[PDB]
């Protein structure tokens, strides 16, 4: 494998204006067996991304050391300060509210009257039952939970929402969708399948549907930071924090015309954790959706109550980049690497809770720096 | 020193539920001098991301070999197929339509009548001059182009837009914003500066303002793919490609309630190039905004015309992750590493054009795969 | 002539005596007199005392208005009503009343109807039906609101809620619950049928009973507002576009090439190019959610005002995506469809209780309740609205394409 | 008389004219051109329509007599069969910018006027409200296409040069003494170019004037770029009568802000609640709730109710309530003990006018006169329309206050 990468590098070198540029791009002593035929093509090396650690993050009575891969200065230090504030506040609590990856194909019928007939059929328990039967027959973990349909004339967009064990689930859900569509075509032979993804999923593009209905894991996290911790650790006050949160995260985002971006920098934390843990970094587009809320709490309204709600965290602990060793090391640091053998899907849910809690730590710290 | 990283890892390991977790996380023989105190803190190692190459991408009469860092199978191969189709079609053309990073702080006055007065003041050629003077004094490259202000009662949101040479510009623009706001405060002492970023920028969150007014570089790219190339390379037809594009990228995205997501997978290409080239990957949120259009072209309407328009590519070739050697290697592969001394900003603009062109190659290929069945 | 107050009648005497204004009917002889007295009192307060000379008020039936549709009444505003049709829809022919002050709107809609008629008519289908109300409640902690969401998601939890909700009316039938969390806040979207009524009052009453029941199981729950903007009523919202509100309807027709050329004065190809670049691409560039159409709001508003609907509901009722494509053997005929997911409409209650508005509803054959099939009149009216919108879209798009 | 002898085409009976129409000799819509009296044409159309209805007497209660159709015909409506009376109520006085207004509201929604009236009372007892017009400019957003994206990029660069803009501005402004092309916002989508023209329009809402200026400006632009194709005078980039982020962010028509402080005592006595309760409802409903619903511009309780009622009463285009209703309502604890209520309403896109369209009808002018803004402001062109926009924003704030208080009360 290594020799093949060396040769490809040599061939590529002939096509560059600055062939000496490759000298600083590492490639030696790396496990390419796990990469080939699976994670990347035309490999010429690897890009090292610095990994820092923030923690301990006291979440649901457990302590986590969160790995973060980034090239942005202050991010890890800031997130670490947020964790500290949460720890001194007795820790954070989280809950997974929903779980289901989606795929939203588009099909078309000769007339809108026909597509309406198909939608009505898909809404009967009998129609759902046969579609679920076809969808689920593709893999052990593919378990269809619900369907959401929407028509545009003779076009019909069908959003399939399904469980997928500990996997992020796109390949699995796509395979299930394809067989369900084949089955639907048997019931409606005049139906033309236009695209397995008609952007109704919605995958890797901002979309109100993900914000409102959720995609992947929907999670909520919360904590109460004592007034003394707000002053001594965050170097500010509860009142200033609340004023910034409302006018930045709520009013500011509204003025900017944001759908799902009611937070300070959830995307920084999501991206850093995703890269470190072998997730699909491009999914930061929808996985970053977040609304951050803050209120005065306690005896004299001097304590800070904070919560972060993320309805569409697209994540997994098996498959894709999580198959690589360095990435598995970071997943193991968190205790969620691979399949949860006793209860499939539990490692992915735990990782989603960790992401939401670290986002909250990051929000706390940046808002405090903005307020101060 | 590297021994610092080794000790941190050792201390860290005793706190883990599986103390051998760190075994496969590499850390040795990496230049931490450029990382320490600049790109990351509490360093325990590095995460290798596979880098593949797609090309040549025939763009504006030049040929590029595009590095892509990803763990997603088929992405590089697919993008490479798109490049091939474009090359056989005579190449692609691109134009940078606008350039300016932004920062949108929020300030507040005692009353809305007062904030309305500040808005009117900032809209006069005189008021703007004073602000522009304070802003531009922070840097040679920081040149304020304009202001867009919005009121929500007594709150005033002010969007500062400025060029920044070849740097992405966040730090530069933020520093200029702070000096400009301090000057503004001299004229309106009752003004309270609530936050240097009031989410009106908008940075790293989806926002209609970035889609409509742009942020960073706004770029358009286009190409015509011959009917023979569509059939032989993309394995489909122009008519099928157009039908999928309209019903997926336009109608589908509209049904999903998308603002800026009128494309197939621009985010895949943007993220892969960003990680390879030392950009801020979290900026994929807004940098991925894209509308992909396709239509029939030629004598018999059998050729495929395609265009991708990206109004908010946040990118740079100097500063941040671009200071690291491996990342500079990828920037050098493209011929855009560092500052362009004779024409400040030209390297960053060229990188933005390359990103838009590679996104178009990726769109072509995925749409063909969707259409082909 | 006005004699002392203790002795007090004439207009001057009542006015002299007054100096509530809004309580004039509960004091004066008839309805028209209370209004007349209200106008005289008001005139004194105007920089221009004779402002009201041309605001009509006489010979109007205020009995149905007082304490039901409007307060502090000083008269009525006449809105011209025109008719467009026949609209050939689902093998029936409709004469559609349109109340507007916008020139060319009725004439243009009438031309669209003509093109549809010559094309063999239009077909429509009601895809969903259910008015909503989205209150916001709060628990002490997010962990508690998460528990409430889960309980509401159980078949037994939803059962008790539905029973309480359904107990408020015979027409009130809870179809589903969409719950959304924001920290310790819980937004609950109740969706239910409501016979032929638009349903706002009915659904609000049912929501109040349902929340009271929910409070029995979760005493720490604080009901913040019966409407937490999650409905969403009278504000643009992605939730209405994606999940629907009121009636979701689709309509379609095929216009022959000859009709496109001779009636619409354009070509199928030009019509399609304008539709894609205006209604799809243009709306996307403007950052629209639900506004993928040319002027659905013009038609919706005109029909609403004529038929006694809540005109303010045009905000969400106007959501529409208009699609056009080539059809037929030669591929030169024009296929058009309009999809409107959130038409908020009714044929009983509110403004539909007034006689002039009932006249327009009767013109369409949908006035009042449908005793044999509850909800059928409201569904028919929704189909008529969608079909008239399509007629209007056809005509405006043709004008834009041909430069008229 | 037979159809033939009826070749006298006020000398024919309604029955004879109806016979001609049924025999296909006359199109029903052209009735006004043949009949020498507007109300008679309305009368005949009603009779023709009756015979087409499943219920022939359904028009009995639709009024049509004694209405001035001369101002309507060939201007405001076609195929007229009568008029629809909408009840008009009054809310006030609205104490705004040291003036007192009696606001007419046309509606069929119970409690609306009473509620708005209560909000006005709270504002009055609080010392009144203040407002400011932040921007003014109607828009039109056509879409044109060039052969290639490289060409559309060139046209965009050209329009951005001071000299390229001057030429376009000259052509645009030549259509009216009230037209003043303030700015151009251009957006590219491949080879398509969307150009948003923005200009003042005196006291008119301005759609007609701005569309005429745009048509002239594009013709001029075509002289410089003959390869350019004008696809549609409106490419939905305006944006007119459809929800759109562009109107929310850049404004359309008049952008206005209004504010007031309601004393704790007034919140209790008039609104029957507390400042704390009202703030909790406002944040969780108008900000958080609207965010959860995926709203762009709908950060308010019921601005659309007030906008629609005033629009119908004053002869505005009611269909424009779609974008004119955009509003963000903010409430904040004010005062020595955080018990007084600060409130503000910001509406960036109020599309309104006091001349032209429905404002040409007499009953509508009566309502505009009640407010003191009817017609053109001779002394300061545009001032009447700006004053009406301020009144709308202030009445919306009164309505928001009252509904939020009712929601907070239970
Ligand atoms: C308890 C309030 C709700 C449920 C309601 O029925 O109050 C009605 C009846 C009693 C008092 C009222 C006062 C002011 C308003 C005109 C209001 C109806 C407003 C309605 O037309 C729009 C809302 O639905 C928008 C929202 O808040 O989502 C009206
Ligand atoms: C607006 C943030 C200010 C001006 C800034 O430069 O702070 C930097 C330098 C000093 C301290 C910091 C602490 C925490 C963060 C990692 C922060 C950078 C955050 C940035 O990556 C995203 C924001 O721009 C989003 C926003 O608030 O709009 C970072
Ligand atoms: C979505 C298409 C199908 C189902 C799929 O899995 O094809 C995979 C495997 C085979 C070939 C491929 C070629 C090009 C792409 C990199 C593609 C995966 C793209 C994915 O990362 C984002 C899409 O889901 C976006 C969308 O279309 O909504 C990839
Ligand atoms: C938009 C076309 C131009 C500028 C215009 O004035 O045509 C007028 C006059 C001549 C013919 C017409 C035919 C049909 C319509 C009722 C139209 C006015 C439509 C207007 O009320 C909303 C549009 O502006 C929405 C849009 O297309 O963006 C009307
Ligand atoms: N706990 C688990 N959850 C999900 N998939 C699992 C698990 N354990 C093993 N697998 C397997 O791994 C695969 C899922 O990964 P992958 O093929 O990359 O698809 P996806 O894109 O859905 O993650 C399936 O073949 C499945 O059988
Ligand atoms: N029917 C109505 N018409 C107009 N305004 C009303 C009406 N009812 C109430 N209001 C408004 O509400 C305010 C007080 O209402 P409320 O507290 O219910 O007492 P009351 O019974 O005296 O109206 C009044 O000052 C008025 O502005």
């Amino acid at each position: 494998h290594e020799r093949g990468v060396s040769i490809r590098r040599q061939l590529l070198s002939k096509k560059l204006s600055e062939p000496s540029s490759l000298q600083y791009l590492p490639y030696r002593d790396y496990n390419y067996s796990l990469v080939m035929g699976a994670c990347c093509e035309n490999v010429i090396g690897y890009m090292p991304i610095p990994v820092g650690v923030a923690g301990p993050l006291c979440l649901d009575e457990k302590e986590f050391q969160v790995p973060m891969a980034t090239t942005e200065g202050c991010l890890v230090a800031s997130t670490n300060r947020g964790c500290r504030a949460i720890g001194l506040g007795g820790g954070a609590s989280s809950r997974v509210l929903a779980d289901g990856m989606t795929r939203g194909p588009v099909v078309r019928l000769p007339r809108a009257c026909d597509s309406a007939e198909v939608k009505a059929w898909l809404e009967t328990s009998e129609g759902f039952a046969v579609i679920k039967e076809a969808f689920d027959s593709t893999s052990r973990f593919a378990r269809l939970q619900k369907l959401h349909t929407s028509i545009a004339g003779r076009n019909l967009y069908i959003r399939f929402q399904s469980r997928s064990g500990d996997a992020m689930g796109m390949n699995m859900i796509s395979k299930g969708t394809e067989k369900a569509l084949s089955k639907l075509h048997e019931y409606f032979p005049e139906m033309q399948i236009l695209a397995v993804s008609g952007n109704y999923c919605t995958d890797k593009k901002p979309a109100a549907i993900n914000w409102i209905e959720g995609r992947g894991k929907s999670v909520v996290c919360e904590a109460v930071i004592p007034a003394k911790v707000v002053r001594e650790v965050l170097k500010t006050t509860t009142e200033a924090m609340i004023e910034v949160n409302i006018n930045k995260n709520l009013v500011g985002s509204a003025m900017a015309g944001s759908i799902g971006g009611y937070n300070a920098h959830a995307a920084n934390i999501v991206t850093a954790i995703y890269i470190a843990c072998g997730q699909d970094a491009a999914q930061n587009v929808g996985s970053s959706n977040c609304i951050t809320l803050m209120e005065a709490s306690g005896p004299t309204n001097e304590d800070l109550y904070i919560s972060c709600t993320m309805p569409s965290i697209e994540i997994g602990t098996v498959g894709g980049g999580t198959n690589l060793l360095p990435q598995q090391a970071c997943l193991q640091m968190l205790g969620v690497q691979g399949a949860c053998k006793d209860n499939p899907g539990e490692n992915a849910r735990q990782l989603a809770r960790i992401v939401c809690g670290t986002v909250m730590a990051g929000e706390l710290s940046l808002m405090a720096a903005l307020a101060a």
